[PDB]
């Protein structure tokens, strides 16, 4: 089998993509997240409490007749920016794009914070991460992509994310005709849960090619790429104007600049960012200061390949018994 679906920015800014999902019968579609770097597919739902409702399509599982409570199960979730929700858990028919698992388990949000509620574009999320990090307690439950697996033509998705464009999520496949070049596939460590792969090095507009090892996660539920202070500060040094502002959070830059581009390496081949795809726009509404696209990453943890550098690529997620990565140029 194999699943096609399209993803959509929520904004002007592609802060986030939602795709449509069926869940339940008849169907109930929901506009969600997908998120590479977690393993928890959640929903607004009939459960959720009313206050923390504001626009957002709901699940009702009592309206499907193909809904059943996993019995004591429950689930709590943070993300890295803060966020968290939680709730208890239904087992029901989820459908991609064409592509259906039965026996999905559907996270039903009982609580969820301020930024979701704020939020009404995504109705939830769907984790495409290893399931190694779900939440669901006491027995921890499968990503769709990992019941799907089995039936897929080829044990793999692939994300195709567009620029203030409608992009693309296709499981089982790849769409040769989606991509230019060939794709370079890169070694993955499972061993935190995330598609964790190690960069060969970058270059800051025309500029050089440093080569240097930076491990980092294929997330496309993070919005923007964040790298180490030092090739961040080699980035922003060649905006004039650019700083780093504790008061904003992070790099801001003169909205009048041009950015340069970012290339990143993947083995002996490289993806281009373009440098308009590094601009997040005013800080605040009519503010000449833009925010970067591009952060540091020193105050997470982890490198974060995230939809700013993976909307320059088309991205292979190959769920094959050793996992590996390809990025492609398109």
């Amino acid at each position: 089998s194999t699943g096609s679906a399209t993803t959509t920015p929520i904004d002007s800014l592609d802060d986030a993509y939602i795709t449509p999902v069926q869940i339940g019968t008849p169907a109930q579609t929901l506009n969600l997240d997908f998120d590479t770097g977690s393993s928890d597919l959640w929903v607004f739902s009939s459960e959720t409490t009313a206050s923390e409702v504001d626009g957002q399509t709901i699940y009702t599982p009592s309206k499907s007749t193909t809904a059943k409570l996993l019995s004591g199960a429950t689930w709590s979730i943070s993300y890295g920016d803060g966020s968290s929700s939680s709730g208890d858990v239904y087992t029901d028919t989820v459908s991609v794009g064409g592509l259906t698992v039965t026996g999905q388990a559907v996270e039903s949000a009982k609580k969820v914070s301020s930024s979701f509620t704020e939020d009404s574009t995504i109705d939830g999320l769907l984790g495409l991460a290893f399931s190694t990090l779900n939440t669901v307690s006491p027995t921890q439950q499968k990503t769709f992509f990992d019941n799907a697996k089995a039936s897929l033509d080829s044990p793999v998705f692939t994300a195709d994310l567009g620029y203030h464009a409608p992009g693309t999520y296709n499981f089982g496949f790849i769409d040769t005709t989606a991509y230019t070049g060939s794709i370079t596939y890169t070694a993955v460590s499972t061993k935190q849960g995330f598609w964790e792969w190690t960069s060969t090095g970058y270059a800051v507009g025309s500029g050089t090619f440093k080569s240097t090892s930076i491990d980092g996660i294929a997330d496309t539920g993070t919005t923007l790429l964040y790298l180490p202070a030092t090739v961040v500060s080699a980035y922003w040094a060649q905006v004039s104007g650019a700083k780093s502002s504790s008061s904003v959070g992070g790099y801001v830059f003169p909205c009048s600049a041009t950015l340069p581009s970012f290339t990143f390496g993947v083995g002996s081949a490289r993806i281009v960012i373009p440098g308009d795809y590094i601009d997040f726009g005013p800080i605040s509404t009519g503010s000449s200061s833009c925010f970067g696209g591009i952060q540091s990453s020193a105050g997470i943890g982890i490198n974060i390949f995230g939809d700013v550098a993976l909307k320059a690529a088309f991205v292979v997620f190959n769920g094959a018994t050793t996992p590996t990565l390809g990025f492609a140029s398109k």
